[PDB]
This record gives C-alpha cells, sequence and structure tokens, in this order.
C-alpha cells in the first residue's frame, strides 16, 4: 500500500492545490505525513516532505529514487537522451560524462572560472551603459548566464545586442515558460515549442558541424570539442550527433533560466534590504581590491557575503518541487511500499524554509549561515541544487556565476531603487516548477574615488 492521501475524485486529486502547489503539499503533509501520496490525474504521485524523508528518499535510497517521468519534450524527432529527464541507459552515461567535463579544468587551459570571469566583465560594463538611469535587469541579468554556458559548450560568446543571440534566448525561455507545473492541444502551444525547439536545435549543431572541423590532441576546449572525442566502444556509442544537442539543450534550458532568476532575485533582496549589501561591499573592498576583479579563490576568505548568497538561494526556494522523480523498479520506502514508475516529488521548499534548521525561515537574514563568532560559514539544509543521483550538474558553476557575478557588481555599483525599501514587493509568483520574482526597476549607481 502507497503513503495515505487527500482521497481522489475521478479523473483528478487538482480538487485541491492552488497555484502555489507546494504551499497546498504542505496543507497536506500536516496531515498525512512526511510521506503520502496523491493523485495528479489518474495515477499516484507519492509526495516526500520531511527533511528526514527527502534525504532518506534522496540520499540514502539513490537509486531507487532516480527518476522523473513525462512526454512532450520528447516531440520532434527528440529521442529520450540527454542529461534532464529520460532513462539510465543515455542518462547515467550522458550525466557522467557532463560531470566530469564540466568540472572548472575539464576542458583544457581556460578553466570554466576564467569563462565566468569574463563574462563578469562584460555584464560590469554594460550594466554601465546604463548610464544609471532606471531600468529592469531582467534582461542582461539573463544574458550573461546564456553566454556563460554559451562559452563552456562552444567556446565563443555573444554580444547583448548581437540578432542571433537573442534569437538563441527568445527560445530557451519562450519553452521554459510555455512548459509550467508539474488529447490536450490549445494547441498552438504546440507548434510553438516545435518551431523554438527547432530553432534552438539548429543553433547548436551549426556549431556542432563547425567544431568537428578543429579539434586536438586530447586538448578539447568545450563540452562538443570533449563530447565529439568520443569514439570509444565503436564510432559513436551513447556519444551521438542527436544525443550531444539534446544535452547542450537541457544544460542550456536548465543552466540559463535558474541562474538567471536568481541573479535577478538577488538584487530585488539587496533593494530590500541595503544593511546586507553595504556589508557585502564592506567585505568586498576589504578583501577584494577596488582595482582587480574577483576571482573564486577570494570566497574562502569572505564569510558574510558567502552567508548572503546562501541565504539568498535558501529564502527564493527557486524550485519549490524540484523536478519530477521517479522509482525505478520496486521499493519499500518505510513501512509502505511503493511500485516501479512511481512519480515522486520532493518538497525541497519543506527542506530550504525548516524552522529548526532555520530560526525564522520565512525571514531573509544571512545570519542563518552564520555563527555568533564572528561570521564564519555552517549549514546542512541546504538543497537547492536537490540532493539525490540527479542532483543539480551545473551546481559548481552555478555557484561560481552567483559568487562572481554579484560579487563584482557590488563591487562596481551602489544599487538605488526608486521605492522606499519599505514599499517593494520580493513576493514570488510561481510559474509552475520556478518561483518568478515580482517586476522591479532599478538604477545601477556607479563607485568611483
Ligand atoms: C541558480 C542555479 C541553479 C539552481 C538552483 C539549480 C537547481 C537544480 C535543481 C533543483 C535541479 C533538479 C532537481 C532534481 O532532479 O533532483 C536541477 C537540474 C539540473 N540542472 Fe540546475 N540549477 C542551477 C544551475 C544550473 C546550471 C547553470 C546548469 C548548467 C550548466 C544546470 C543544469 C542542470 C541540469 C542539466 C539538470 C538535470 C540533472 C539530471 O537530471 O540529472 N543547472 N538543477
Ligand atoms: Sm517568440
Amino acid at each position: 500500500p502507497p503513503g495515505p492521501t487527500p482521497f481522489p475524485i475521478i479523473g483528478n486529486i487538482l480538487q485541491i492545490d492552488a497555484k502555489d502547489i507546494s504551499k497546498s503539499l504542505t496543507k497536506f503533509s500536516e496531515c498525512y505525513g512526511p510521506v503520502f501520496t496523491v493523485y495528479l490525474g489518474m495515477k499516484p504521485t507519492v509526495v516526500l516532505h520531511g527533511y528526514e524523508a527527502v534525504k532518506e528518499a534522496l540520499v540514502d535510497l539513490g537509486e531507487e529514487f532516480a527518476g522523473r517521468g513525462s512526454v512532450p519534450i520528447l516531440e520532434k524527432v527528440s529521442k529520450g537522451l540527454g542529461i534532464a529527464f529520460s532513462n539510465a541507459k543515455t542518462w547515467k552515461e550522458m550525466r557522467r560524462f557532463s560531470l566530469m567535463t564540466l568540472r572548472n579544468f575539464g576542458m583544457g587551459k581556460r578553466s570554466i572560472e576564467d569563462r565566468i570571469q569574463e563574462e563578469a566583465r562584460c555584464l560590469v560594463e554594460e550594466l554601465r551603459k546604463t548610464n544609471a538611469s532606471p531600468c529592469d535587469p531582467t534582461f542582461i541579468l539573463g544574458c550573461a548566464p546564456c553566454n556563460v554556458i554559451c562559452s563552456v559548450i562552444f567556446h565563443n560568446r555573444f554580444d547583448y545586442k548581437d540578432e542571433e543571440f537573442l534569437k538563441l534566448m527568445e527560445s530557451l525561455h519562450e519553452n521554459v515558460e510555455l512548459l509550467g507545473t508539474p488529447l490536450d492541444y490549445f494547441p498552438g502551444i504546440h507548434k510553438t515549442l516545435l518551431k523554438n525547439a527547432d530553432y534552438i536545435k539548429n543553433f547548436i549543431m551549426e556549431k556542432v558541424k563547425e567544431h568537428q572541423k578543429l579539434l586536438d590532441v586530447n586538448n578539447p576546449r568545450d563540452f562538443i570539442d570533449c563530447f565529439l572525442i568520443k569514439m570509444e566502444q565503436e564510432n559513436n556509442l551513447e556519444f551521438t550527433l542527436e544525443s550531444l544537442v539534446i544535452a547542450v539543450s537541457d544544460l542550456f534550458g536548465a543552466g540559463t533560466e535558474t541562474t538567471s532568476t536568481t541573479l535577478r532575485y538577488s538584487l530585488l533582496l539587496l533593494l530590500k534590504h541595503p544593511e546586507v549589501a553595504a556589508r557585502v561591499q564592506e567585505e568586498i573592498e576589504r578583501v577584494i581590491g577596488r582595482h582587480r576583479s574577483p576571482c573564486m579563490q577570494d570566497r574562502s576568505r569572505m564569510p558574510y557575503t558567502d552567508a548572503v548568497i546562501h541565504e539568498i538561494q535558501r529564502f527564493i526556494d527557486l524550485l519549490p518541487t524540484n523536478l519530477p522523480h521517479a522509482v525505478t523498479r520496486d521499493v519499500r520506502f518505510r513501512n509502505y511500499f511503493i511500485p516501479k514508475g512511481t512519480d515522486i516529488i520532493t518538497s525541497l521548499t519543506s527542506v530550504l524554509h525548516d524552522e529548526k534548521a532555520f530560526p525564522n525561515p520565512k525571514v531573509f537574514d544571512p545570519g542563518h549561515f552564520l555563527d555568533e563568532s564572528g561570521n564564519f560559514k555552517k549549514s546542512d539544509y541546504f538543497m537547492p541544487f536537490s540532493a539525490g543521483k540527479r542532483m543539480c550538474v551545473g551546481e559548481g558553476l552555478a555557484r561560481m556565476e552567483l559568487f562572481l557575478f554579484l560579487t563584482s557588481i557590488l563591487q562596481n555599483f551602489k544599487l538605488q531603487s526608486l521605492v522606499e525599501p519599505k514599499d517593494l514587493d520580493i513576493t514570488a509568483v510561481v510559474n509552475g516548477f520556478v518561483s518568478v520574482p515580482p517586476s522591479y526597476q532599478l538604477c545601477f549607481i556607479p563607485i568611483h574615488h
């Protein structure tokens, strides 16, 4: 028997879930407990809520709870290959290969950090071209992250004004947005995807082809180059010109959106609480010049700044319910039993906002990550990157982008709102998975002695 449940109806249990599913998955947990199941239609999907329930599942029964379960995305000659979504047959392989080559130095001498650093300069510059006038960071803030992945996968980066680039983005974004929350053709919704999916798929392949005309003696300089030089276990293996693309897509897609909506969310919080921004800057001037740009090395000597970036991820809870998971056979979780194929969804919000781990969890306070003896890190219910064997793949470089980008914008800029802090909304709306911040405008005022 599966975990208890909010009694279905026939063709649904959507009976009681809002536009904040995580808000009611917790109403449910308040009864059925840490493990209950609901019916997102006709199929059962058990929910893991306590922190213990989540770690235990995701960490302890690792291979047991390592699935997903979905279909659309695999529509236009889109085989179930790639990194996010799909069968271990291509997962385990395309994942492994991804985790390794996406290591800071998994692509020759030009580390991913150097790459994050280059974009960071470009970000600060173009933020400058803002001439200190009101502005909506939503654009440029999504530019930096798209280019970082552009940089670690093609080796090139694009101009924030470059048509083809803006087009690449137009696509990645519409698709993710037209795909929300965990014979239904509306269906204009479907032809657009195909369109967009197609543009992405091309853009990528165009680079894959030109990337073929030039590589080295194990001197690959980026993802593609690394993949390409994978003619092992005969000509192709799992490596295949099409499986490739699907990965570069999931990397772009998952990699571009999340990071951007966080940087955009970070500034709002710093505008919302400028004392934090001031102390981050104290810390910046104090350990990093006013001159040189930041490098990852600095982070270890900057507890407060790190406490903040940490607190921002915990507080914004970008993915209340992360990506859908699905067990791979049978599993007797606690006194229960879940059958092969069941959909699992883990309430990360529930861990990220645990009140014993992070006192007033609903309060933005870098304190949640500092010790009452000078600033100094801490942490453990810190699972915004999930925690399974399906944990984020970009985690590493994502953590950099945040620290490097953020830190460098605050090194070079004073952030001024257009409305008293006691008057701007920082409440999230939840576009499906992702929690997106409100809309705000701001001026990036240059600093210089
Ligand atoms: C603000 C930064 C980021 C956050 C909070 C974040 C978080 C997550 C979460 C919660 C998941 C799915 C949860 C699960 O299935 O267990 C995920 C999946 C993944 N992420 Fe991100 N991520 C971030 C950045 C990135 C970046 C920059 C990349 C790409 C270079 C990346 C690529 C992926 C991919 C490919 C997956 C699917 C992994 C799999 O199925 O095994 N992420 N991420
Ligand atoms: Sm469009």
